[PDB]
């Protein structure tokens, strides 16, 4: 279009949003203890750091599943969440790595709203069309 | 069939910038490690507070404030590396840090860190584009 | 050249807008809260744990969630006010925020926090464009 | 094409403001006091919860603090956010943390929540009040 | 030579003591009516509840009335101590004392608080008015 | 009215030049503002009712030693009650900023209430009460 | 110096009228407490924290709200007494107090205080003129 | 006609002077104002009566920082009782500002009571009671 | 060897104290007290105190006798007899008891006991006991 | 009257004994001292000590005395006689120091010393101290 | 070779099921799974070298409340050493996660190390050392 | 005669070669000899040691850390007790001991301490010499 | 050949011992223990103590010998034979038990016992434990 | 009396070998307490953490580097001694052991502990079999 003097390509707009919405629809299914839409959204081959493996790195979706078939009770209470200063970094078509805050504002525990924060990194590679996790480091105490 | 096994050199070129960069930050070698690092790197570490920084401006003080790092000899140890192919020109790296060094009274300590490094090849060699750092040690 | 009576009626605008918005945000009153925000508004505040949260999204929760207080008596003060007027769709105020409630052993206690708000002009009505809190009030 | 001077309008903004800040962290108080409103009002751990007037306040730590003659700063904004009200009228908020030694003489680090309101008075911008939320300087 | 006019700055101090007096009875009862009649409507005030701000009018003082009817039969008995009365014209006085205050709490435990104590009086259309007062030593 | 204007500022001058006598360590500047009368509720005297200007001089004598330490001293929120044309009350936060204390800039808060009478001309302290910290 | 050894008797006199004064205190009997006091008396004692107390009025608080004297059985005992003969019409005694109650659940424990009664000769009655309470016992 | 008035000040007097010879270390006349049967509770006898002078000697021969230190002492909230034309008794609270610490000013509080006697012609302490912590 | 005897004596009558201790038993006390009895013990807060009066409150107000525990051991005990009617007997006293932490709990004190034979039978002039072990 | 003396009796040798102890003359002790002479003090660690072997020990690492000026008072001594050859005494011995950084200091205890005269002199046979001093 | 790699599957494998024996308080299996004369330091041991299986029997059979909630296992960067053809050497981090503690999800980790001895056809356990929390 | 002496009487023997390599093994540490310790260790060698804070470590050079930041080790007395060994033969050329390390050293001053752990060392024949492939250090020592 | 089963014999009755200690049956336990029985042990607080008068007490009030899944492991142990009444037996006590909760927990313990054999039978004669079980 | 009774001389003689050993031990005689030490002697003491320690190997160390005594003077009293003979080749004594030490800080300090010696004559000596300390001296 007009301006050709500058990078009129904002394509880089779009696929960053494209990647804070599966990163959000990711959040949804974690928050909704809904295992199978997670399971679709990640690599089996999937790595992670995470406060619940106490410094180790797990491997496999099977970890992950013991906190949604137990925890699964997850529907005890609201839990809104927020996501803030995201920064997407794109890497090819099929690779994308996004940083960001999670804000967790829950109730429960003497029944009293609270908030809780982490740093979470997600790797994204498109395979076959969509979006999968491919690794991911979350940083605080939170889940 | 013994077929795709390019992988395993491809995982072990990672592994090596890896360790390069750490031995740059271990040696408070600031050049090698901008020259390692994309302009516009993101970082999550115990020394950010909570806060995702970005460039290679925040880090600058910690290479320049430690000068002197020969007062104490400091070893790392990479534990159980594990590498995501993603393709040619992507690469995801994680790790457990060990670092062993003195100080504290002269005595033999040592610090676990979880990291996480996101390398993209550029232009022939390979930068970091985003790293995590987790626990709170050095 | 005393004609600033008007700058003298301005700031009386600041201070209702401010005390109104206060009514609502202690009388859970979300829907007024809204009205008085703008969109695009920004906050730092204990709940946000250090971070600038944006938009009203990260409020209505304390909005929806907070409203056993009327076993909960609660009285707020605005003291030392003071107003700054930036144009005619422009203001800021600054003041500090008492609030006295019961609870915590059906006993009285004072909470203090400092307040920033930044107020734009927009169609008629004063909104909320960023706020500042320190304390930890809720 | 415009629609973007809203974005040249916050770099105004997001300079002015590195600006005020290599001011303060080169103890330079004059080039601090041409940006500052006289009337100038602020919120900051020094203040010890009172809302402080005038740049008479800040003098302080510009004087008997200057003696940075025995160690760097650096200074990183962070997250910031501009919300520009009219074209006199700005207003910024970010993170502020400083990278200072001491303390041993080894890297620590700081953190604070800064908001600066900022008004055009006669062509410059100037500081009509601030809200510094932490403790760091 | 100043018998008259001495006898009478007697007489004015004891005036002060007696609605010093009546505005605790009135502050101790939670009488918050009596209170305000006695209160000036731009009062100001220094106090431990206010965190080391200064308080305008009797809004910020409402709370501890309202919020405090079970000392109804909780038995206090209050003392002044040491008062040091400063006359200044016939329209203005001001009163200093510490204030002792007896009064027991769960299991009926029997405690004593102290707090040094301001009150700045004047006189308007017949009847004294609070204007100022500053309360040190955190108790209430 | 706004002579009750000019009469607030009278009382904020005095108060003024009252916090700068003390901030010198000037006693004889000090005493001449003091009524001989005067009562005092202060950090300094236990919760214990001071009178007269006798107690206060030894802060004077012991504190001179400021030739190691600049002092800067803030007036917050002032306010200022007017009763009569002899009496005057005021209140205001009082913010001490001072090095030392290791060398590093600290900064003090207080309440202060100064009561004000007028006698013969000039303005004397007859009470006042201080919480906090500054000395 | 042997002759008349009444200073015996004489502070034997002085010895019952504390133990008198005592006993009314343990039992909760203001009206005896008022008869061996004189209506201008001043105390320090640790209720007092620290002030000086005049009048009967301050001493009044702790027998009107003390009346379960039941469950409350409490044993005195004065230590080490020191009568201070003052001509005919004073004296002084200072001696320890230890009281033994119960409460604290039903449990035996025991007290101590320093205590310095000045007494003075009205009419033929001795009156407390001044007293002084160091440590625990009320 | 108010000897009484003259009578208590007279009390206040050999208190003040009581004091000074404390304050300045100054046994002997202490001693003077003492009646050898002298009986004392103090926080420096941990709770037990103390007779004589004996036990006050050690403060005076073994605290001489007292004399290298400007001590100043108040008097406050005076009470004096009279009894008899050789028997009073005074209590009041004691405060005493001194240094040290680095030179720095500090306060300390005591309650105390000093029962006085009449004995051919001068004032003797026949009992004292120090509450607090000073000397 | 005589003195064995004799010192055997006075640990009978120092056990026999005890026993009544133990037991409530305030008239089999007062019976083996000097009238002029002195003592050092914890519960007097660093006082010496004179007198039986200042026991009846522990004997009276405190019957949980039959209610805890009560067993009292006497280790490494030694006797001074000193003259045909003077004796010293120093012995750390073991208690074992109950509840107020309703666990087997173990206490010790150090225990001097000066005993005198008045027209027959012994009696305390004087004990110290230090630790704190009721 | 006669018991007057011979209570003050009792109250002479015990100062001649602490004047020893805070002399630091071992010699004196050991003659005031019966060879099996019994104690309860502090530093036994809730041990009954015998003989004078163990205080020896603090009468020759303790001579730092000029070093310290210290003074002893014996608040209300009690007494009891126990036919001519025995007696008992108890009281409060408080101790007035320096050191520690040259602050007047003053210690408590609780003492009780068991007196049995051979020939001539008085000497110790038992004694019991609470608190911690000396 | 290529052999080695199923070696190692075959060590995993028992060393899978030994754990899941554990789990599932099969003391039966286990004792089978273990070598008469089996060594053991554990924390349950208390710094001591336990032998036998009879030490290992109470933790079996007093802790049956397992059959509650679930509790599963993962061992992670396992290492496997090959000694001849009947030796084995296995080191691995084992994780657990188990509910209780108020049916709250926790995790616990311990470093383990088996140490595995071929006898006619079947691996058992010669040696095994933990460190860290697990049962 | 039992037709047990003569091989019972090889497995006393080839047991006391192993505690004769973890005798040799700890001297070589406790002098701070790496050299000697690196030709005792297999390259791939794996451990789990306090040091090493709950992480399984591999190599040699996890180690040479406290070799060669221990060279105090040869300025004061140091006594090493092995504790209740137990051997288990695993073949001819595999082994695996098992002890309590009793260490008793000096200083903070000077002064005598003692420190204890539980030690497993798994032990494999290699071209004639004895070469640990793993060790678990539990408590403290080193 | 013979002192193997010497040393077995002083393994049994240690055994027995325990068993018995475990059960709270203190009639076997006096049964084994002689009379003048010394003992070591952190419930004497540094005392030495003798007789079975002062264990009569954790036998006695602690009848929860059920209610405590107990198991007991004897590690390590070392027997001296002196003469052929004579043994001594060193060992450390390792006790499973559960808890307030029935929570599995482990306790240790040094011990020492000697051994006296007196007309047929082995008693007790002193033992020294150091932990803190029983 | 009867031919016994000189049991006591017996029991006076296990007193007077323990006494010996102690002194031994605080001279730092090693070759003295290695005669006194049976070369199978067993041993429980603080400085060995828990575990039973045997023969004469692990005690060497504390009579080579601990050498405080070697340079400032211990005295050492044994109390309440208690002696079990069980033959005429077996004796079992248990005492608390006090060490009156210097510094540790400098001021004279005392240490408690509760020592058993189990001895065993062959060849006409007497040798600890066995011995069992509680607390921590040497
Ligand atoms: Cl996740
Ligand atoms: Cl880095
Ligand atoms: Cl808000
Ligand atoms: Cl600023
Ligand atoms: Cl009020
Ligand atoms: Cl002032
Ligand atoms: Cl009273
Ligand atoms: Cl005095
Ligand atoms: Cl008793
Ligand atoms: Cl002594
Ligand atoms: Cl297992
Ligand atoms: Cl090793
Ligand atoms: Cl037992
Ligand atoms: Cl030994």
């Amino acid at each position: 279009g007009p301006h050709m003097t500058t990078i009129e390509d904002e394509d880089t707009k779009v696929r960053k949003q494209e990647i804070i919405k599966v990163t959000e629809q990711l959040i949804e299914a974690i928050s909704n203890g809904d295992f199978e839409s997670y399971t679709k959204m990640c690599d089996p081959g999937m790595t992670a750091f995470e406060p619940e493996a106490l410094g180790n790195l797990v491997e496999g979706l099977d970890f992950h599943r013991f906190y949604f078939e137990n925890l699964w009770s997850r529907n005890s209470k609201p839990v809104h969440t927020t996501i803030l200063n995201p920064h997407i970094h794109l890497m090819g078509d099929e690779s994308a790595c996004i940083a960001y805050i999670r804000i967790t504002q829950y109730l429960d525990a003497g029944g009293i709203p609270r908030t809780a924060q982490s740093e979470e990194t997600r790797v994204w590679h498109r395979r076959d069309g969509k979006w999968q996790i491919v690794h991911f480091h979350r940083s605080g105490a939170p889940s």
